[PDB]
């Protein structure tokens, strides 16, 4: 459904994720959450040890989705230009998919901006693990080690998330896999 | 200072606001709401930090959403002032598309820099009937505009790809601003705006 995508917590976990996914996360309350998740408070926290440890766990549900998507984009080609091309395209049917609403990590770090927050370093560890495989796709694609050619693939792959859902996103993916087809000649040469 | 705060705009938002309080309100809320985030940041805190009473505060704003659209008012004129000035700064089409990287980029080596205050304000109000989004969108397509602008008028093309495309680096560079180290940041930033500019120019 979403680009990344027990009863009660299965209904609470996809609660939570859909709404902090689209609306916020400090604007929404758990009372909101519980009520739309048809659960208790009580039963909120037989699950979870609070709001930061169901926020937590929306995150990690989306970094794991995104790892797997990502890890399936490098096994649908054999090559690894093929392969830059499989995860460029993977972002770009995201980007255009009903309900859209920017990268999960960019948009939890805007409300979580203290390094050292949990969620802040949820965000660091998801974008280092993604900027490292994009980096090591890179660095196989010329002879270079694709380590300012994977800077510039996370700069175009975090521009088009970030606007992706405040611009037409047509004209967003248009631009990131022509931005894309330009690093990858970039490394080449 | 933070990264939109130029002495030109600054001085005549002071020449505009002669009240000392209305001028407290709207120095700690932009410094808060920029440095923190906006819903988490009660009005409690900014009338304690203005050194104000909340009746001063609802005799000079409607209310919370008067004062937020009030900040990045404020965003909006100094980002316009020093994009202007950098487009002044150079006689030349693509010497300015230059200076308006290079402000891009000071911003993002400033300390205190946050990211951009517009992606930041928009991931909380996502809402697109919501003033502040409205707001967010006003001044994304100003800049598209004239970054549009300058680049049909360094090579042969309308421009509209290329602007696109420079807006793509500039929201990737500001996100990750603050996220990494602004220095590497920097210079893949400046790097993708010379090969648009090459681009443009065939
Ligand atoms: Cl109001
Ligand atoms: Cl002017
Ligand atoms: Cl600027
Ligand atoms: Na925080
Ligand atoms: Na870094």
């Amino acid at each position: 459904n979403l680009y990344f995508q027990s009863e009660a917590r299965a209904r609470l976990l996809g609660t939570a994720t859909r709404i902090f996914y689209a609306e916020g996360i400090h604007s929404v309350g758990i009372d909101r959450i519980t009520a739309e998740a048809q659960v208790t408070r009580a039963t909120l926290y037989r699950h979870f040890s609070g709001k930061d440890d169901l926020i937590l766990a929306y995150l990690d549900q989306a970094d794991r989705g995104i790892r797997a998507q990502v890890t399936a984009a490098r096994g649908s080609s054999p090559a690894a230009d093929g392969q830059v091309r499989a995860v460029a395209r993977s972002i770009v049917d995201g980007i255009r998919s009903p309900g859209f609403r920017g990268c999960a990590f960019l948009n939890a770090v805007a409300e979580y901006p203290d390094p050292a927050h949990p969620v802040h370093r949820a965000v660091l560890a998801h974008r280092q693990w993604f900027l490292d495989t994009v980096t090591e796709l890179l660095a196989q694609v010329g002879d270079g080690d694709g380590v300012a050619a994977g800077r510039h693939l996370v700069m175009l792959r975090d521009g088009a998330m970030a606007a992706g859902c405040l611009f037409d996103p047509e004209l967003v993916s248009e631009t990131f896999l022509h931005g894309v087809e330009g690093v990858l000649r970039d490394v080449s040469e």
